């Protein structure tokens, strides 16, 4: 089982691809690195990367202003960014819907009208999700079910018909996929191990996992290596049958199209050391 | 302003601290930290430590099983954990609706509810109730920002919705305890929040708005802890030093923007910090501040 994620990339039949795990392991860098993938590597299609995280990031990593209606990434033809404040959507909407705005939930709730709007309306190709970390995902990736069972007139009936139609879509392979982001420690291994229980249990296809910020071995570095690799063998045992593709700590942040794009080439033909150990530096 | 917790640490009227900040940054070590460098400093007190992240970490932590009920942490007399369970809590309250309403009826209320976006803060919040009607201080080890901020919109945002009310007993009950809880969460002696960040873009304009938000919310937010830091200066690696000089930048920009905040500044260590005696170590430096000339060996020198 090949060890990137150039079969998804390049994928024919999917049209929505959640990017999920444990907090700040990459979830949003990897996300904007897949969408970036797959627009350069179909460019007939068109593509929108969502984020569904309440506390949004794909502006500061693009280091331009999203919001609720998407827009093309500035240098790309066939990728946008969305990016829902609740509060402003409700707004809207209205037109106490600002209380709302403030409710728990509130950004799951508004996150899924936007899906079930691209299925009454059926513009995107693909929609991937940039998700929040795992345990307010996994309520997400729910809400398909809850719907069912709770609303379980016509417009009660035409929620009751799209929420079917998703739940459809999200449990059919070719259609959805989770790809599961993690670093090598203790914390996210376990995390990730229980998310991905949890994602088989829903019948939701997950096939793939992004080891980030590895070192790939200064004392401290020696040290923090020698951890890492202790759970990457674990990661190897556990994952045999999935695409684990593993990805190095760079010497800086990645932010800018250009950079996103630079590090998105190793989900595609992965990263050697032998022969991309520069691309590392590149970065600073 | 002292680059450290140790007021807050030893602090004598706080009873809610909440710990948050963007994921991954470090809120599970730094509020395990943060409690640890508390029960040890008031042995006279109790006290509590509550993840509201729906994806748990104290159990993995500590490396021992902690739940929905609250147990010792072991090797401490002072110091407890808890991980709500939603689906346990409403499994409960079904059986004993039952055994002492639609929803209730079918014995499926953790079915119905259980999944729905937002029962998590629903159910943290519940547990915040009940120690308000009957531990003397409580620090929550929060989900990442933007949930967290929901969580703490909640008693403010409920006591609005209440207030447009206008069994309807539980209403009023609620309504009520709603109100002490905001009152006690805006009290600057009672409550306050700790920030947690790396010292990157991502983290740093995360955390400002968030800190914009809280204050806002009339919450007291003086502390910032900066984590993860490499402090490549200290003894002589290019991924580390180039690493260092972006670090460095922001941390420049922590210090100017947060000058009257207590800006604490804590060492990337060569491992992950997990057990009571690493955590321990490492919490020593929210009481007294790392100095990287003469702390620097503290990075090698955890357990396995
Ligand atoms: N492999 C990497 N090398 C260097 N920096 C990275 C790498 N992966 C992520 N980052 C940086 O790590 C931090 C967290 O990444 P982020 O994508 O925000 O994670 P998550 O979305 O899961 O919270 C950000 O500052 C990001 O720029
Ligand atoms: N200063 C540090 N040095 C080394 N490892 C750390 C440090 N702070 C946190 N960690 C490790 O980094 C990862 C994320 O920390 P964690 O406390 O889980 O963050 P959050 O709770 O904000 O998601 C964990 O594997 C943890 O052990
Ligand atoms: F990734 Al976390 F608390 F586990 F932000
Ligand atoms: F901290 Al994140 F996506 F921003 F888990
Ligand atoms: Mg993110
Ligand atoms: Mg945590
Ligand atoms: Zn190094």
């Amino acid at each position: 089982v090949e060890p990137n994620l150039h079969s998804l990339i390049t994928s024919t039949t999917h049209k929505w691809i959640f990017v999920g795990g444990k907090g700040g392991v990459g979830k949003t860098t990897s996300s904007c690195s897949i969408a970036i993938q797959m627009a350069l590597s179909q460019p007939n299609k068109q593509f929108l990367l969502i984020s569904t995280d309440p506390a949004h990031n794909l502006s500061d990593a693009f280091g331009e202003k999203f919001g609720k209606d998407a827009r093309k990434v500035t240098g790309m033809n066939n990728l946008s960014c969305m990016e829902i404040d609740p509060s402003a959507a409700l707004k809207d909407m209205n037109d106490l819907a600002d209380l709302t705005g403030s409710i728990p939930g509130i950004d799951e709730a508004l996150s899924f009208m936007e899906v079930m709007k691209h299925i009454k309306r059926q513009t995107f190709d693909t929609v991937i999700f940039d998700t929040a970390p795992t345990g307010h995902t996994l309520r997400f990736l729910q809400l398909p079910n809850t719907l069912s069972k709770l609303l379980e007139s016509g417009k009660l009936n035409e929620l009751k018909a799209n929420v079917e139609t998703i739940r459809q879509q999200f449990t059919d392979p070719d259609l959805t996929t989770f790809v599961c982001v993690c670093i090598s420690e203790f914390l996210s291994l376990y995390e990730t191990e229980r998310l991905i229980q949890e994602l088989i249990s829903y019948d939701m296809d997950v096939n793939s996992i992004i080891v980030n910020q590895l070192l790939f071995a200064c004392k401290r570095c020696q040290a923090r290596w020698k951890m890492q690799k202790k759970y990457l063998d674990q990661i190897d045992e556990l994952y045999e049958d999935f695409h684990v593709v593993k990805m190095p700590l760079c010497a800086g942040e990645i932010r800018g199209l250009n950079n996103l794009t630079k590090f998105s080439q190793f989900l595609n033909k992965e990263y050697n050391p032998i022969t991309d150990g520069k691309v590392i530096y590149e970065l600073e």
